C-alpha cells in the first residue's frame, strides 16, 4: 500500500497470510471456517496464518491452517486472468475470535461510488520499488466511476468489479497486496486483484472482485451446493 499509515491492529484481523516458499498473497476470513480471496491467488500448494501484526514481534496468539477445500467460480474462463478473481478457502479446522483474529461481515448492499473505502496489506509501500513493511499498512480511497477503470485501463474489466483509488492519484494497493481487503462502513466490500505500476497515479485506479456480485455464490457453497455457479 502506497500513501498510507502502518495499520492499527483494530482493523486488520480479517487479514489473513498465504505462505509455503515464503509469502504469495493476503486474504480474508469470512467467518470461524472459511476464508476468502483471489482466484489468481492460487498456489498449488500453501497454507494460511491468521492474526499476524509484526515481523518484530509475535504476538501470543497467531494461528495457521491448512486449505482443506478450495472453490472457485464454475463459469470461469481457466486462462483468462481477471475474469472471476475469487476463490474460498475452507480451513481444515476452525477458529476463534481472540484479539488478532475476527471475521469481515459480507455485503448486503454493494457501495455506492465516491464512498471512502479503507485498503491494506503487506504489499510494497512504494511507488517503484518492493520495500516491504513490518505491520501491515492503510489508506482511505475513493469508489470511482466504470468509466475511469475504462479510460485507464484498455483492456475491459470485468463487469463484476469494483473501482477505486484516488482521483489525482496517490493512494493505491501494490505489489503483493493481491487478495487483500476494501473495507467501506464495516462490510467487506472489494478484493484487491490488480491496478499499474507505478502505484498511485493519477486517473489510473486499482481493480477489486466486486465481493458484492458473488455473496449468494459465496454462501452458495458455505451452505453446500458445490453445483452453484457465479453470475456472467
Amino acid at each position: 500500500v502506497l500513501g498510507g499509515d502502518e495499520c492499527d491492529i483494530n482493523e486488520h484481523p480479517f487479514l489473513a497470510f498465504l505462505y509455503s516458499h515464503g509469502y504469495f498473497c493476503g486474504l480474508t476470513l469470512i467467518n470461524q471456517e472459511w476464508v476468502v480471496t483471489a482466484a489468481h491467488c492460487d498456489s498449488t500448494n500453501f497454507q494460511m496464518q491468521l492474526g499476524v501484526h509484526s515481523k518484530k514481534v509475535l504476538n501470543e496468539d497467531e494461528q495457521t491452517r491448512n486449505p482443506k477445500e478450495k472453490f472457485i467460480c464454475p463459469n470461469k474462463n481457466m486462462s483468462e486472468v481477471l475474469d472471476k478473481d475469487i476463490m474460498l478457502i475452507k480451513l481444515d479446522k476452525p477458529i476463534s475470535n481472540s484479539k488478532h483474529i475476527a471475521p469481515l461481515s459480507l455485503p448486503s448492499n454493494p457501495p455506492s461510488v465516491g464512498s471512502v473505502c479503507r485498503i491494506m496489506g503487506w504489499g510494497s509501500i512504494t511507488i517503484p520499488n518492493e520495500t516491504y513493511p513490518d505491520v501491515p499498512y492503510c489508506a482511505n480511497i475513493n469508489l470511482v466511476d466504470y468509466e475511469v477503470c475504462q479510460g485507464a485501463y484498455n483492456g475491459l474489466p470485468a463487469k463484476t468489479t469494483l473501482c477505486a483509488g484516488v482521483l489525482e492519484g496517490g493512494k493505491d494497493t501494490c505489489v503483493g497486496d493481491s487478495g487483500g481487503p476494501l473495507i467501506c462502513n464495516g462490510q467487506f466490500q472489494g478484493i484487491v486483484s490488480y491496478g499499474a505500476h507505478s502505484c498511485g497515479q493519477g486517473p489510473k485506479p486499482g481493480i477489486y472482485t466486486n465481493v458484492f456480485d458473488y455473496t449468494d455464490w459465496i454462501q452458495r457453497n458455505i451452505a453446500g451446493n458445490t453445483d452453484a455457479t457465479c453470475p456472467p
